[PDB]
């Protein structure tokens, strides 16, 4: 099945499940609640979806069309935010059922965007660096002049087939052209370079994003009770920049690597795997095939026996098929749909806990949303306080230290910061907010989750709770608003 | 087949003719003329497409969600002009090929105006006025949003299963909540209400269209000839197939200038009389209960009409009622296609084997799209026709014949009174009025889209083959504005 | 001397004259009349100017920085009007300069715009076109974003080294990127192609407008008696469009054309040249060297024995030395600025009526004018009234037909037209509305001008007439608007 | 030499030594990363240059017509910043010079503005307040009409000829006629009074960045090697060379740091005392009468103070003090050009021979413009700095040291108070507002400025030629922003 059957299938689930409680204790009538709950059924079709047929000029003077599709799931938040992907297998299915998912992991982690989807039907590999731009100056002009590429109506980011190049053509295009008046010209677009207006910290945010939702629900004992657990062994069956940086900040913390994989041979040792090493092997040639002190492991990883399994490759890598044969306990969706419905009910037979991919990759999210407030801003996060702070911390030492001296009759000297404190205060940067509110979000959002679970009887059906978590959410604002009309 | 393959074939018809003489004798190098051939693979897909899904509640506290499609086809005249049809059969295949057929309809009769289409799945007779007039705010609000409402954008029009009401409630909706500050918000749509904004004569355009499109052509010696025919009106026969609006006004017209109406047809049994049809009475008939069944002085024809001998036949009903197995068994020589696509290419095949002259559907019914073009004028212009000018122009007139009157006073010695103007000039200055000058321009755009095609088929060796001479003509107009606009940005 | 202190010393020489009769009779106090005459003061400079300095990349991947200057002169009239001139040689003066002559040229002839300019340091010959094509848009964006450029605001019209193609380029660019939700996008631009929004007639509107201006002096029989004049005999010197349309339309009308010069040689003929005959040949190959039935005259035509002299060709062709060799009594200044002052007291010395320039040649900017009313009506002329006019004519010659019907027992036919009336209702256009209009605008600016010199005792200077004309004009409105606050 | 020649030549030489650096390794195709090099071509010249004329009427019923003239350098940056200076001597020259320099500036303390430039041919003293009012009102009506004023294109900033009546009339007149409908129209314009939007510790600015500025060059141990002087301002002296804000109070923030003050000079006789120079007594004695002159306690020293053996030499003055007559007899081992541009190129040469550091006017007196960036900010936020934090700050340092308090007792088990703060602390608390937030920001960016400056020196092998560094880094920062933008077409 495609994404646009389970995403139907997880709403209308998570719809049944929750109207029962939502018709009566959340109400003020004649009981015909149950009418209004066609409020639910407004929810789940998308709003608005655009197609874009436009030529361009190509270097040999010949002319091309070229096509694109722009979606916009839900407007109950004003500002829309969604990627774009530049790709010949693009579809109106495909960015209808994106745009549905993008609301609803928004709404997770209590970030005030819409949900979008862009899609442009073109193969990258076949055209000059002047044609890409050309391409996407035009489709910036298109959308802009239809009410699609606002600072305060749709904010698009990058995608794993455009960059921050794109991003930065698409911001200089638009403060140019339309929003040459508007003081927010380039807060129109996400995932620019540092240079043009982009953020610190953007790089590793998916990586440090997926670490924290690893880290808040393994140190829960009534979750780790019921698995049983609580060192710690992981196994990452992708080696992209999600699975590079999940792997660099859990060996960080204490946690032993024991395979990797890819789309070629993978790689095994018992003894652990150093990041930095395999990072190294891996820019220096190719893939990591012929990495030393690491054996040429046969067979699928994912039967390997290990506490967590982060599956951060591509689409739908556990079925059916090979749901019973794993050993993993813990599962961590790193990429976007991984596993399959039946694997959902296998797993949960044999109490396999499964952390929803909505809630776990929503760090690129959360850092886009930073990076918009830091472009409405008009400046850099910390720049007017770091300095007040140093002041502040010396003064309570000078002020422990004088305190200490007036009380036990010489030399104490109290005002001497730790190490690790002194580099934070030599190396403050604007990265550390960025990462601390990430931080943050995960952390409040996994408590949301497992309220929301422990408030219906739930078990181990975390996917659920988080839709049922974000369906309530997005219910209180269309319930408060009135609907207007 | 459906209209989109009937379109697209005639535009790739016309692109291939057209590109011979396009590539040449056109314009100023090393040959790259047919590589700039590439402008016209950019006219022939539409640019934008959009599709709304929104929700109203029903009389009975119950919510529901409407799904609407709007398409805009070309830009190189930024005004969009389109209709809305409400049908439950509505699809984005459907819209796209109105919008593609809109943007040469209007570039053929010289109206600088683009191509649109809107389409709401939705069946008029399952609601009540007050549940369609919150869908019809809801949609246009959403149009609005989005940029497709604007009257320097996108002026919808109405269709078959709109009226006047709903373009009352669209545009009220756009001057209270979007256009507050536009000072032409009153122009963001056409078939208003006079009392909001309406043109007058608007009601009677396209039988003034049609009757002028027929009336044009059969004064054509050339195609008399060819045709074995006589030219002018006049001891002529036309036979109606369908009594809507358009085909009553068409014989009204018709019967006005001296042709007799032999046959009507409907979708229930027809007409028949060799006497011919009285239009006023008629229409009496048709008002006063149901259908024209029953219509004293009129024998009940068996069997269709569109066999029937006749020298004019319009087929302004359904489409495709023509085919190619009736085909060769029509006795008219000259078909009027008053409605949109009513003949199939196998049977334009069959005529042209037969010599049949078929007047293509692209130029005959384009005088709505005419009117509409007016009352978007007389909107913008925030006055009516001839209110600073009828007076003036009456004082010069009797100032005339004063005049004539003196200076023939002058060579003889008893008394002339050349100042009396004739009873038929006398009643058109007193009932001098706006629909006087909209029928006016009709008329004119009218013939100079007729010449202007007959010279096009003429420069392109084509016999009687109108509807390509159309096609071609409109693709070099469309052609023209891209080419000389530099394109390239 | 330089143009700058050629229209500084005829605008003090026309305000000096003013002031007097001025201060007296125009006003309703404590005799400080004279101390408004400031506002004179403040209409002789400038209001503002502006320097551009843009990058290109040319064609082989080079980089080219390009300037370029725009003067707006006078702003008592919303709209300003200017023209366009791509050349090596501009300078801020000259531009000045001519944006200073374009504000009285306009009130001349009594069109509600100001005066502007605009020259671009380019050399036309040393790029490509799509160069060329960069270069306007670049140029259009930057005079769009400093206002400069609007339909309201400012309206560019063609040169000499500027066409058609340049202006279409500047329209598009303007409804593309910044006149978006302007419903007047393209008329922000004058001398479009008809497709891109032209007006017909456009092309030989300076030729009708200098026949019609000499065609209105020559039926005076006041001045005709001073000069002793009243078949026709001219001289045309150059043999540019305007020089080519004078002639066209001066043999049309009855006149002999005995000479017609050029940058090469002359050509003479006393039984006089036909316009038609000539033009072919000109277009055949190069000049009108070796024309047939043509003498080739040697020397200047300057002295030629002709009743009219049309200098419609380079800069300053008539000087101080000159001057008394001329046997021209009347000189038709096409071109702008071809008479030196010294020139101009040799002739008032031996009465030779110069027209002035201000006058003669503001048919451009009358078909401007039109053209701009016309873009503004989204409609074109006439288009509404052809056929009820031509019904009325009918009705109204059926009338009289069946009025004198009824005075005799066989048969009158009135309801012919002429031949020429015929063809008139056959062939009617938007041309004949735009010639109709330039001829009443000329006819009414020459009734004025006479007025005026015949007001302040002034001979055949009607150059100081004019200027006199436009002054007050101005300041007219200047002293009813309140000069703000 | 003019400033607009030094300019030149400053960003020439800056361009020659970066572009062998810059076509390398240090950027990632034919080796046509030479032949981009024209994109430094672009930055030279100034983009806008605005000239007007515009009348008023004097007080007595008289006209006059005052022209004025506003350049735009750069737009990389969208928010242009620059001064508006008021005396009969502007220029273009000058101001394009001026708002060229602006650009570098701005970006070496890494502040996201442009430069401007602003200049109205008049003499203030022949003119009412009334008059001057209303040339105000003139001169922002007139650049508000063509696009110079806006808060999101340009903030003008005072002068020395101009001062914070002028900017709360130009605030006024854009809040009250063109940004009417902006949310940001009193963001237009810096230097305003504090009723009126302004900020605070705007005054001493100037002089507490040119005193950070000397201060993070003195404590580095590395150049201090070089000269031969020792770390800190323990031993140090200074010369004043002015007596104007940024003198005033670069002095009373050396001595309130240990620095003492042998040497003070002006534009008349100079003052001279080993023992040291108070500030404060110093500038009430100037309040109170005239100039310093005849200040007690005090010899007045005769001759040039140029040439007074001093450890740093501060020449806060008039154009071009030193020159190459004057570099050989210097006494004074570095030199803080706390005006703008007092040494001709010459003396650099000099200076270089013999070991004397120069820092740079382009660093040293940016501290001015990081306040107006400060009070930008804090009116487009709509509220004061640190309004929302202060209380919570307190209440958590009072928790932290109960929370010390509480441990210690548990410890041991008489009674410990480390709640008590030092005294200067409890003052920090009692006495916070925004003007420490406004201090402690511009500290910051002093640093960061400095540190990166030293690292491009020592990138390039550059000795004690500062000047030329800050140029380069200018250039780097500029051209980043330039080569990432991908140039517009």
């Amino acid at each position: 099945p495609n994404f646009f059957k389970m995403v139907e299938g997880f709403f209308d689930r998570g719809a049944s499940i929750v109207e029962d409680k939502l018709v009566e204790d959340l109400r003020t009538e004649e009981q015909k609640r149950n009418r209004v709950r066609g409020i639910l059924r407004i929810i789940k079709p998308c709003n608005h979806v655009l197609s874009l047929s436009f030529p361009i000029r190509r270097d040999d003077g010949s002319w091309e069309v070229i096509e694109g599709y722009r979606a916009q799931h839900s407007q109950h938040r004003t500002p829309c935010k969604g990627g774009i992907r530049y790709s010949t297998d693009v579809s109106v299915d495909e960015v209808k059922a994106l745009a549905s998912l993008m609301t609803y992991k928004c709404a997770v982690v209590d970030v005030p965007f819409g949900g979008a989807k862009a899609g442009v039907k073109i193969n990258p590999k076949n055209y000059t660096d002047n044609e890409l731009e050309k391409i996407t100056r035009r489709f910036t002009m298109e959308l802009a002049k239809k009410g699609f590429i606002g600072p305060g109506i749709d904010v698009p980011a990058p995608d794993m087939s455009t960059g921050e190049r794109e991003m930065s053509w698409i911001a200089d295009t638009y403060a140019s052209t339309i929003g040459h008046y508007d003081i927010n010209a380039h807060a129109c677009v996400t995932g620019k370079p540092i240079s043009q207006g982009g953020i610190h910290g953007r790089i590793s945010a998916t990586g440090r994003g997926v670490f924290h939702g690893i880290e808040n629900f393994i140190n829960e004992a009534s979750y780790m009770s019921i698995l049983g657990m609580t060192d710690k062994t992981f196994v990452v069956q992708g080696f992209g920049n999600v699975g590079l940086h999940s792997m660099r900040y859990l060996h960080r913390f204490g946690a032993k690597c024991i395979a990797v994989g890819e789309s070629d041979g993978s790689i095994w040792n018992p003894d652990g795997i150093d990041p930095k090493e395999l990072e190294d092997f891996k820019l220096q040639h190719g893939s990591i095939l012929g990495f030393p002190k690491a054996k040429p492991y046969e067979g699928s990883i994912l039967e390997a026996d290990c506490d967590i399994l982060i599956p951060a490759a591509s689409e739908k890598q556990l079925t059916k098929s090979n749901a019973p044969r794993v050993k993993a306990k813990i599962i961590a969706e790193g990429a976007n749909g991984p596993t399959t419905p039946e694997a959902d009910k296998i797993f949960l037979e044999r109490n396999i806990m499964v952390i929803p991919d909505l809630y776990l990759n929503a760090g690129g999210v959360t850092v886009s949303y930073f990076e918009w407030l830091k472009n409405l801003n008009h400046v850099s996060y910390g720049r007017l306080t770091f300095k007040y702070e140093r002041d502040s911390n010396y003064h309570l030492l000078m002020s422990v230290q004088e305190s200490l001296e007036r009380k036990f009759g010489g030399g104490t000297i109290p005002i001497v910061p730790t190490a690790e404190f002194q580099d934070r205060i030599s190396g403050a940067s604007e990265k550390d907010i960025v990462h601390s509110g990430l931080a943050y979000t995960m952390e409040r959002s996994a408590r949301q989750i497992m309220r929301t679970a422990m408030k219906y009887n739930l078990g181990l059906d975390l996917r659920t709770a988080a839709y049922v978590n974000a369906i309530e959410k997005v219910f209180k604002v269309y319930n408060e608003a009135g609907v207007t009309f």
